[PDB]
This record gives C-alpha cells, structure tokens and sequence, in this order.
C-alpha cells in the first residue's frame, strides 16, 4: 500500500527527471507523532488508545483528516498522509499531507467516552497541530462533532477561538457550506467528467458504488439525482443490487451512522461479485485492495473512479489500461473533501464565510480544472491515470522543498 | 433591569425547545473582567478608574463597544454584552457577544487624560482581548480616536499593528468605510425587504418617517430618492403630511423616534402595512401583540438596527486580510447580510406562528446555543 | 543623498500644513538595525557580512526589499524605506516603509554561500521582522530564491509557515501571479487614466515609448494593443517615427531629441535621467507625458511643462506596481488563497487608478504639480495615523 | 528486546500494588516523534536520516540522551526513554524519560555534516522539545560539541539562549562541573552507603574490583584513597590479589566488566558481602536470587551508576538559576541525592523482604504512577 | 576611541593564539539597534531623543547598563558593549556583553519627561530584550527609579512582572541587597588575595589609598578595619602619612608625590588617570598595586611595574564588583528568591575570588602582566562559545 504508492511516486519523480534525492525525501512522512491517549470509560475502567498525526510536508502547512478504525496503523497513517500531499498538489492548494489516525472502534463506544478520545488526541498533538501548521478533518468513523469537540479542545489551549485549526466543523462553529458531501461531490464531478469522456450519458448510465458509508452514500445520491442507475451499493457486509437502479432514498433511509444497510436484506451479494456487476462506472467508495490481479479482468465498467484511498492495486491498475478502462485516480477523485476543507480554512482565516453557491463553484471549478490537467498529460505522455496525477501532484512539493534548500 | 434581557434570552431559548440548562448557561457572561486603573489627572493628582469588560458567550471571539459614561454599570455590560449575542446570532456573525464600560464622565476629562485612562483601560485587560479573542467598538461616549489610542496601545503590547483588536477606527488605522450610513442603510434594507414580502412596490409606497432627526431625515431621504411617496414626516412639534408626497429635499410606517410610540391604546388605529423600528423600543408589548393580529408586519429594533454591528464586523474582516474594501463593496456584502438575516427571521416567525420580534430573539439566541452544545459546554 | 529624501518629506508636509515636529518624526527610520553575519565561505574561511534592516515608520506594518549590493549603505537603505512609506501612502496600503541591505557582492559568491547569508541575514533579524511586523522582498540582487531561503529560514523560526513574512516568493511557497508584469501594467493604468483626464481617445492617441529596452517595449505592445498609434520608439542609436503608427508586432519579432520632440499625445519617457531639462521643455509636443522610469525630467522641467499644460505623471506613482502586487503577495498570504492571474490584474488596477485620481484631484484643487502631490498623498497617511496613535 | 523493559515495568507495578491500567500507561511512551532530516553532504549529495524522540512520561519535563548510531531503532529509544524514568524516579528527579536516536554513522560523517543533522535534528523536533519540556544530553557517538551545536540551534529557534535545552554542554555553554567522574562516584557513594548498612568500616574493607579499565581503575583509586585494602583488581588477561592490599598507583565486590559474571554456577562461590554494581547485567538472574538468598547485598545497576544522570540534572538546574556550581558543591549534592536514592531503595527491600534490584525499580516506577494518577490520567 | 577597545581585543586574542577570524567576529557589536523616541515634553512640545542598544554577543543573554547623556554616541555605546563581555568573561558570568545610550540631559528634564523617555526607549527596543535577551541596568545619570519606570513597561509589554528584564531596581520591585558597596567590596577582596600571592599578612600590611573621596576613604576603613596601617591617604589638596598608621576612624568622621612614593606593601590608585607614569613607575614602594580607579596607570608605568616586581591588579578586574552584584539580581530574579546581604557577600566574593586567581595564574604561567591576562581572560570565553556554536 505505502510499497505501492512509493512505486508510483518514484516512477512520477524520475519521469519528471528528478534527483533520486526527491523521491528519498517524499516517499515518507518527515514528521511522524504517534501518541497514548488514557481514556476514562463509562465503565470506570481506563483504556490507552493508540493515536497517529503524520506530516509528510510542510511546504505548506499539511493536511489530512482523522480516521477511528479498529485497523489502523502507522503504515497506513504514512500512506493516506503522503495520498494528501498528492491530492494537495492535484487540486493545487497550498497545503502539505497530513493525516491522523486513533486506533480504536466508535461503534463500541460512547458519545462521552469519544469526546474524552477526541479531546484525548488534541491534548496528545497540540504542540505540532495548529491553524498554520496542520489542519485535520473528518475522514473514516469520524464526523463533524468529533471536529468540533476537538477544535474546542484546541481553543481551549490556545486560549482563543481557533477555527482554522481543523475542517469539516459545523456550520455554526465557522464550518463551511458543503463540506458534509464534498468527498461525494468531488467524486461526481470526476465521473461527469470521465463520462463525458468517454461518450457516456449519466442519463441512464449504470453506476455501482462499493461502500456506503459518508462518501459512499451522498456519492449514490448524486448519482441518482443526476439521472443515473445506481444499481450496485454495499457497506462491509454485502451488496444490493437491481439491474434497474435500487432505490436510493430508501437505502440511506436504512442507513445507520456507520454507513451499514445490507443486513435487513437476505438476497444480497458478496463484495467481490458487486465488483463485478455489469455496468458503465464503477466507484470504489470502501477499503482498500478491491482491484487487484485476480480481478481487474472480470471488471465489467468502462469508467472506474476511485472514491476510496487505494482501491486498486499496481497491477489491478496496469491490466485496467491494458484493456482500456478509465480509471480516475484516488488522489483526484476523493480530493473534493481536501478543496472545500481549504475553502473552509479560508474563510476561517479571514473570518468571512461563502454561500452554497459559491462553494459548489469553486469546488467544481478546481475538479474539472484538475481532472483535465491529468487527462491530458496522461495523453501526451502515453501513460496512465495513476502515473500522471502522481506527476501532478508531486511537482509543487518537489519544487518547493528544492528552492527552501531540502534538497 | 439585567433581568429583562434574561427573559428575552429565556422565552427565546423556551420558544426553540431548548432545555433549561441552556438558558443556564447563557444567562450570564461566562467571563467578567472588572479594574481599576489609575490614571494621572491634568491637575497633578491621581484618579482610579473602574472598568469591565465582558465575554458573554465565546463560540467565536466576543465583539462589542466601550462606553465611557457616569451611569455605566456592571450589571448594564452584562446585559449589553448579552445583546450583543443576540444580534451577532441575528446577522449569522463568526461573534459572540461582549462589551465594556468605564465609569466616568469624558466631558468632564481633558483630551490627554482620555487617552490615559484608554491606554489603562487597554492596559489593564490586554491579556484577555484581541483580535482572535474580543473586539472592542466606540460606544455612548467614546469614538475613533478613542479607538485609536486603544489600538495604538494594544499593539504595543503585541509589539505588532494589530489593528483587528478594535473596531471603527479611522481609516488610516484600518478603519472601514460606510460606518457614518450603517444603521440607516441597515435600516432601509430592511424596508426595502419587508416591501418585497407583502407585495408592495416601493416606487409608489406611501413612507411614513416618524422622527426627522438623524436617522429620520436620512430615512426619508432614502425612500423619497427610492421613488416613495414620503407621505409624512415628524419632528418634535408635529408633523407633515401630503398625499402627493413629500418632496425632502400609509404602506410603511417607520418609527425612527422614541419610546412606546404604538401602544394598546392606538395600535388598532395604525394604518400602516408595514412598521419597521429604526429606534429602541417605539412598540410596547401590547402594541406588538395588537400588531401582530392585525396582519401588520412590525419589523424589530434589534434586526433592523444590526447595520453598525455589521460594518463594525466587516473592519474587523479587514483587518483580518490586510486588504481594504471600497465602500460599494461595503454597501454590497452589507445588503446581502441583512437580506440574508431579514429573511431567516421573517421565514421562522411564518413557519412558526409568531412575531418577528420574538422569531428575531430565537435566530439572535439560538447560533451560541448550538455551539455551546457542539463544543460540549451544555 | 538622504537629505534628498527628507527635502521631499519636509516640502511635502509643508504643503499639507503639518508642524515641524512631524517632519522630524518622520525624517528617520523609527528603528534602524544593523547586524554582523558570520557566513562560512567555500574556501573554508569566513566572512563577516554588514547587514540593515529600517523600519521607517510603523503605522501598519513595514514593507520593503533587500539588496545585495557592495555599495548599499546604511545611509542609502535609511533613505529607501522612507521612499517606501511615500509609495505604501500613494497606493494606500495599510502599511509603512521598510527596508534591507547587505553589503556583499552576489556576482562572486556562490550558490550554497548566497543562501548561508540569507538565513544568518533572516536570523540576525528575526525578532523585529514577520508577517505582521516586516515583510522583506527582493530588490538589486535578490531573487525569489533568496526570498525561498529566507522564507524558509524565518518559518523554522517560528516553527510555522510563514509565507506572509517576505514578499517575491516563489508561486509553490505562495507568492503570487502578475509580479513580472506589474511595474509596466502600472504605468499603463496611470496612462490610460492620464488619457481620460484630458479627453484623449486611446485609440487613436499618438503615443510615443523612449527606451524600447524592457519597459518601454512591453509598454509600446500595450499601447499599439490598446490601438493606439505608437508613432514612435526609440532604444540607445536612435529613433523611429511614423505618423501612421508603428507595428511593434513587427518589432518585438525583430535622434532621441528628435522622438520627444515628436508632434504625440503621451509620451513615456521609459528611459534615463534628465531627457526633459529646461533647455527643451517648451519643446515637447506631447499633452500627456508619463514617467517609467526614475527622474527623467528635471526639476525646472517639472515646472515648464507644470506652467505649459502638460500633465506629468510621477515615476513615484506610475511605477507603484511592483509595490502594489507584492501587496497582494502577502494578503494572499494573510488569507491563505491565492489570486487568479486576472484577479490580481483587476484589483492592481482598481488600486492604481483610485491612486491616480485621489494624486491628480489633490494636484487640481490646490494647483500644484503631479509629483508634489504624490508626494504629499505619499506623505499623509503616516502623518494622520502617527498624530491618531499620538505619536506626535 | 522492548518487552524486557515491559516486564520489569510489570513487576515492579505489580509488586507496589498498582492496577494493571498503571501498567498499560506506563508500557510506553506517551508520546513519540519520528523525524527525516534531510542533510548536505560534502560530497554535494542529500541524505535523509531519520531520527526519533521519545517521552515516556510527562508528570515533569521529559529527560534523556541522543545517540548516533547505524542500530539505533525506534523501539530502542523507546525502551530506553522508560528506563530514563526510572533512573528519574530513583534519584527522585523532577523529571520525566525521555530518549533521542538518529539512525546514521557518524564515524563516516564529517565534522561540518555532523553538525548539520544535528541542527536539522532540532529544527525537526524543536516544537516538542525545549528547556521546559524534554531535555535532551549526549549518548553512544554523541559529545558536548553536538551538544553545543543543538543548543545553539535551539536558542536560534526561540530567539534567547536556552542552556537549558540540552545537557552534557562545554562548560562555557552553561555546562556543568563534575560530569567526568560522575557515574564513578555514583558507585563510590554506594558502595560506601552499603558499607554502612552491613556495618564495614571502609578504612580497613577488602575491596575486590574487577576490570582495571576505565571506571574500574578510577573506583580502585577511590578504595586505595579511602583506605581500602584494595585486595585485587583484574583487566582482561587475569587477576592481581594481594591480602595486605595493592597499591593502586573481601568484604565488597565491584563487578566493573561485562555481563554474567555473576551466575548460578558461580554465585555460591563469592566470599564478597557486599557487590555493587559497576556495570551493567553482571549477575544473572538467578545469582541475584542466590546472593538474595545468601545475605549478600547486591546494589543494582539502575541505581549505582545513576551518578551521569544525576549530573546532568544539576546542569539543568544551573541553567534554571543561570548560577553555576563549584566543583564541591556538585559532589555533595551527588552525594546527598545518591545517599537519599540508596536508602529509600535500602529500607524498601528491607521492608518488604525483596533484593534491592527489585525495589529499585519499584522507586523508579513509583513516582511517575502516583504523578500519573494526581493529574487524572489514571 | 573604538579602536582602542578593538585593539586590546585583538591584543588578547592575538595572545591566545586566535585566528585573525574570531578577532573580526568579536570587534563590533553583531546586533546594534538605534531608535527615535518620541516624548511629550512638559512645555506641550515634542522632542525626539536617539537612542541605542547594542548586543557585543550572544554566547549568553547580553547584559550592560544605559547612560542618559548628552555626550554619549554610537560608537561609545558599542565599545562600552565589548568591554562588558570583557568583564563578564572576567568574572565568568553566563552573560555576553550588551550597553544602551540615550541622547539626552536628564539634568534639564523634568520627573514626569525622564518618565516617558524611559518608557518610550523600552517600547522602541523591547522586541530584542528582556529577562532571557538583554539586561539593562542603570549608568551615568540613570538610576533604580528608571529601572523601575522601564522595568514596569516591560512587564506590562510581557503582561507579567519581569524583574529580570532589568537590574539595578529597587530592592520592593526584586532588586538585590549589596549594590551601594559592590565596587568597593571587589576591589577589597582582590587587595585581600593580591596580598596572599605576595606572602603579606594584612595584619600589619602598610596600606595606601590615593583619593579619600568616595570609594577611596571606603578602601580605607576597610583596610584598617582588616588590622592595615592604612599608614597613607590623599585627597585633592595633598596626603597624609603616619607610619604608625592613621586611624581612619578619626579620618573618617571628621603631598600627592609624596603620598604615591611612600613606603608601603599595597599601594591603591583610587583617583584619577596617569599617576603611575614611566616618570615615576621606578619610584613606587609598592609591592603590589590595585586599581580602584580608570587608567590610573599608563602603558610604560603598567611594563615598569611588571620588570619590576610589582603586582599590579587591573581596574576591569578590581571593579567587577557591580556588574557581579548585578548578576545576583538577575539570578535572583530568575529564582524569585531573594538572597540576605551576607548571602551576596559571600557569593561576590567567591567569585571575585575565583576571577582574580585564574587571571594570576595565567599571567604567571604565560609570563605576562594581569592586565593583559584580564583581557585574554575577558575575551577568551566568548571566543570559545562562539567557536562552539558554530558562529566562527
């Protein structure tokens, strides 16, 4: 995963005809904080949860949300902050990759004892964290009340009012106007984009989405509203699938908080088969490694748009061009989420907040802008996808840390 | 007294469905801060000052004036810093509120002992205010200079021109332009807002502008260049009325004078479609009651008067980027904001059933409460 | 010499009516530093290097370049911050002159030795610069890379980025769009506003560009864009004329008496010192001459052409791009967004003209000269903000 | 390996009698922070070395050196940085662990490429560190000059000396007097203590110190001087023994060599009453328990040698004060402090019926749990 | 005149064995601020006074007192910093050497101006000092009023009482017990140890003090209260002298040739400049000479005396005593512990102690005159730390 996306980046680096000394210096977080968190439980039992906060760089504050998953790791804490570096560099923000991440299960917690760990991991990070220095976010098992809780933890310790230091806050703490679906939003945008490339109509396109959890569900939404036939979604446990379109409103009806809805059913399908499912656009909104060499051919969409971080692999992505398949690279296609929560910052640095309205533009504006940057030079160059947003992506971080005299 | 705004905030947070521990919560300014500072005196001796400051509510740094005034009281700033809550909630302000005071009377100080006792005041509460933390204002006697001094004297303290500590500075401190029409403009927009919503053009709508003072006469003004039958006007010893109009140089009555104007004892009476305070409290209880049965849309004090707070907020904004906004660009972001803020309450008030008044105080009360609960205070 | 300066400073506050002691005031540099920098050579040795940092005056935060230069002087960089504060006046910026020097010669250091001395020059510095307190940027001999390294240096100080504390930056450490184009965008804004004070259609106005070096030819190609008839250029051997309008098109691609005494309606002396002197003030046909360059017109000339009705626009006002645009550098640095290249454009001219007509309403009303009353808009903020503060 | 650290860490916890949740904290460190520095070569290429810093426990500011070494890992400095607690706890400091690694070869690394990581070893880490915070001080390849360079990086980065930071300085930088014979007369002072408690007068007390290197030879100098019959001493090749005792220019055995010299197989053999430790690990496991057993004193590792820490502290409190220690002064504060250490480990084994290895960890554990559950992290 | 304190620099780090690099590095302050203040005077007027703050170098926070005169100049404030590190290196404190000089005369200021002065100078420079940066204390016509005025600025720029920001303050605002007999008391303990060296018991020792004016009739007490036959004093108008000793006492309640010649075991110079001249170096009795004044030796007398076997006890060593005493302040400050009179004494003494006996050492291992020994002593630990930390 890390292996794999120090591949690509060493690959972006010399075809650009770098130093080796570049990618020795990117293919790893400069600045890596892992922290115990002690934790009172309800239970009135004390629990030490293991926390991560990765810089990979700071030409340019970083920036990255927090994930809570039982199966989080440094590993994969380096590989999603060095993603955010990329994505960074891809929607052009003057950001550097950050990420965090506590390993522990929300599901098996309380609303009490989360707070505790969120204003536990704040506490943990303070000295390195901060409005100019690292701006968190939501990502997996985290929402906008766990940014809130820890922004104030951070306020707190400050002594004053510091929005800017964490996005996807709540409206009325200086959050910003469409950050809740941005992710969702920013994958659309990529898929419009992609089917307008290749001849397709969202009209009546056929549209599976793999995972329904915060960009899973919004994402089939908006596929939904766009006239699409979102005909393949599944959360952890399975899939539903309705050659027809399953029936969106009701499926994030069932929805919980986690983003689950296959147990009410009996006639769902397997992960593996959804991966499968005959379609136009497949979009990979869950974990990763769900396109690898022992699968990439039974792939039945001809656009496929990652939602999720890494969901295919090296060669799940080398057989995808083989056979001429659109793939939209994760570092492009999820990076709607980064681009409002910089607007959010923003207008958290200048005290002013945008309209719906104008949100949804800029944000559209920097997609498409970003999209064709990597389209085409994937073009010119004879290369995929991946290769080229990597190229785009690394260019500003490994231009600037040569001019501040890194390298 | 400091109860009477405790009720507003009560019956506010009640209406909302709030629990009582809110109200609690925000009842009182959740940080007091009150000095003495001595101060040199022209004469030779030597006077000591009392000041406060208060943060109300600190989901966003606190913002508000300073008064220098004789009757200035503790339990007064208390209050007024409340207020200041309620309209930075009504105008959807990154604020809550806050406010000072000192005790004493500048028209009986000399201009070097008001820039003292200022650099004192400045002094003495610097480490819990500035521009990320509580932003000062004029207030009843105090104005740019004042401000002035005061951001002089906190930038010494930061060893840095801070010039988002205080607002309604001159323009060479960073000031903004279009403080002098705030309120007025405030107000007109307002008028202008309200027309749109009982289908009432404004290119021949009958204005009524109680009050040629100040704010009154440039009310006028605003309506008769707007194309409005300025029907009538009013002074101290009476009033002007002419069908044809009024030529300054009914459909909305504007009370831009005194107290209990419109009364239960002749709010049958008001012809007026539309009543739009550009004053303080010109509507009693009753009054408003009585309004509000009759079909007439009494459009509050609090919101049509938030054109200061707003301009006092956007130097702020200024401030914040180094970078100055022409005063179309003013007029513009000061429209959309009481657009924005006129509709939110005058769509709460028809969803819900009630007066704009009240709907006014939910929508000033009810950001601070979603905040505070947020970030885990209640 | 820094008399030269204070002559301006002193006329200027005169003329507004101020008292002598806010002449005094502002005749020197609130604050000078000046600072010993040990840098390790190549060679294995190692050289001291003399280094200043001024802050003229502090009403808004100062805002002023560093040079490279073996003949900087303390006395020379005294004298440019006040400048500063006179150009920061003129465009209304909300910030106050500054200004930096270190006497070395960059042509024979090298590469690794250049950069050791940016950050010693940033750390013997550090405590009284910043985003908030000093923003630095380049002048003779210093680039955006020196800018990077000192950049680069003052964030590890504060252990943050801090884009914002030096200007000129390269766009990857947040410097911004339209820094190549300002200066020359600047005095083609002051042109065109020149052209609407007396009713001159640019697009048939006679323009004529001496210097068809750098400025001049980009200002030329604005000009003959703008559809103007660039009747005339000139570089170093001469000059070209025709009634009819130059193609600089098919110039890019490719006396001096004589082309300032051209029969024209603008005339942008883009080159040297003293090309308008007395002994040819009255001959200038031009109505509109404007300066792009430093000191092209005498002091007598300045009058002849002020007593003829010759509108002089001032090299102080007319160049005040370069300025202006590292402005927006540092607001764009302030908020964390970065302007589009047509953004700034826009607002560089919303500046400039705002700039031009307060400087020429002022020079109207009280029947004076553009320059004086550059000087005296240059002058007055710092004046009003100084007496507010109470300094004076 | 880290888990050795753990287990002791264990025992120790769970002989005071704390609930295993003490133990979960304390098994590592609170905080770690690992870093890549990029550094110029003189061969004008960039390598990047990572380093790490650790803190295991904050109830005080963190305390422990840096090492230069190609072996150094992360789970070492953080073994480590527990064992500097409870050295900490054991000379009762006011201090917490703490522990710094690069992985690099400095015996391949010039002067001036040295000094570069080291300085970018700093300014990666400077945000978490810091005289009030986490100071750091030599180790394996690492000297007072990398010390020097630190520090003046350090003070760089908050723009005012801060000695402070960093211990182990020359003593022009604020360092200290008496850092060379420090961790030898940390033993002397044991060695004396346990002298004491078995009732052996030194003047006349055979005295036995194997390894005639570097910290053997100067503890012989130490017994001759006091009057020891300092009986045999031994290097690598063998043994001198003298009854009448060697003139060095039993009743006490200093194992100053290498490891398990002091085994099952041999521990019924030593005629010593007294062994202090002057080196690490020199009785296994069992001989600890043998001369447990037998009522031979055996003074731990941990704590005899804990004279360089010790000192290293004074130096940090020198620079607190900015006021430095004479020669004597920073030997009787060693001494008092180790003689303070000794005895509460001394009566806690004595107290408790258990070797003095064991109770030393106890008092190095201790304090840093009772801290831990003051401030409400367990 | 800035040179001479250059030269004795170079002088001693020639000595030493320095290379010429470190000499250049040490020659002039490496930080020096100059600033305008501008003070409302009591006549409503506004005069703008000039002041400077110069740091020698930073191998610990830089510490030196501030002269309010009208005579003081930049270049004295910066020589007067070097010569602080000097001293500081001297008695081995953890400080570099700093000095502050404001153009004024406070003798035509009234109470309320010298007020506003003091605090508008630490407004100017407090970005660059404080407790852990640069600590001021009081010179020529400043006092512990002033450095109360400034200390109570700074701490409401820090918004903390910062006492040690400043020494010299009053003993209610953190000052330190043992100022007013600083300077004597230092001189008396090098007297105490020059007399060990040279095998003279004090008991019975002939002791000579030139000048019974301040410090001079203070020495003397001190000698015949330690059992001297403080057996000659002098004033301006001659001396006595009584074998027998005189009773200072007496003396206390209630020619210069002559008195200078006299036969005695310690001879201290307590007057002015040039008694002991190349004219009379060979007629001192003296076996040993200690300086309780400035220069009272000049260069010749200073050689004289060394072939001869005349200890003489330079002036910056024998009077390090305020500057020590001014140290305890600041550490006392940074404990927020305050020391009893007999504590500082104690402390004065060990170190003055320790001072005096590693410049002897020195100067007898290296064959040279304590002065010289002094200014390698002096200049030699900056040295060493500016080595360390990479600067040289």
């Amino acid at each position: 995963v890390l292996k794999s996306t120090q591949t690509v980046i060493h690959k972006a680096l010399e075809k650009l005809g770098y130093p080796e000394e570049v990618y020795e210096l990117l293919k790893e977080p400069m600045r890596l904080l892992t922290v115990k968190i002690p934790v009172r439980m309800d239970d009135g039992s004390v629990k030490i949860f293991t926390g991560y906060r990765a810089h990979n760089d700071s030409v340019g504050p970083t920036k990255g949300g927090i994930r809570f998953h039982p199966n989080v790791t440094e590993k994969e804490v380096k590989a999603l902050s060095i993603w955010m570096s990329l994505k960074c560099g891809i929607i052009d923000l003057p950001y550097g990759g950050g990420k965090g991440g506590i390993v522990c299960d929300p599901r098996d917690m309380s609303f009490r004892e989360l707070e505790r760990l969120s204003r536990g991991y704040v506490r943990a990070i303070s000295q390195i964290v901060g409005p100019t220095k690292d701006v968190p976010a939501p990502d997996v098992f985290t929402n906008s009340q766990i940014m809130a809780w820890m922004m104030d933890e951070y306020s707190r310790i400050d002594e004053f009012n510091s929005p800017g230091f964490i996005t996807g806050k709540p409206l009325v703490l200086g959050g910003s106007h469409g950050r809740e679906s941005a992710t969702a939003k920013g994958v659309t945008i990529c898929i419009k984009e992609a089917a307008k490339k290749r001849g397709i109509d969202i009209k009546g396109a056929r549209v599976v989405v793999q995972g329904f959890g915060n960009a899973g569900s919004y994402l089939a939404k908006f596929m939904h509203d766009a006239g699409a036939k979102v005909v393949g979604i599944s959360d952890a446990y399975g899939g539903l699938y309705d050659p027809e379109g399953l029936d969106i409103d009701y499926l994030l009806d069932r929805r919980d908080s986690f983003g689950t809805v296959t147990k009410l059913f009996n006639d769902t399908i397997t992960n593996q088969e959804l991966l499968e499912l005959d379609c136009d656009i497949l979009v990979p909104a869950a974990i990763e490694n769900q396109i690898t060499e022992e699968n990439a051919h039974n792939i039945r969409a001809k656009i496929v748009v990652e939602a999720a971080n890494g969901p295919t692999t090296l060669e799940g992505t080398k057989i995808l061009s083989d056979r001429d398949i659109l793939l939209v690279p994760d570092v492009l296609a999820s990076a709607g989420g980064v681009t409002v929560s910089y607007f959010e910052w923003v207008q958290n640095n200048q005290g002013f907040y945008w309209s719906e309205e104008e949100v949804e533009e800029k944000l559209e504006k920097m997609m498409v802008k970003s999209f064709n940057n990597i389209y085409e030079m994937a073009n010119n160059r004879r290369i995929d996808m991946r290769l080229a947003a990597y190229m785009v992506g690394v260019r500003k971080m490994a231009e600037a840390s040569r001019f501040r005299g890194w390298i």
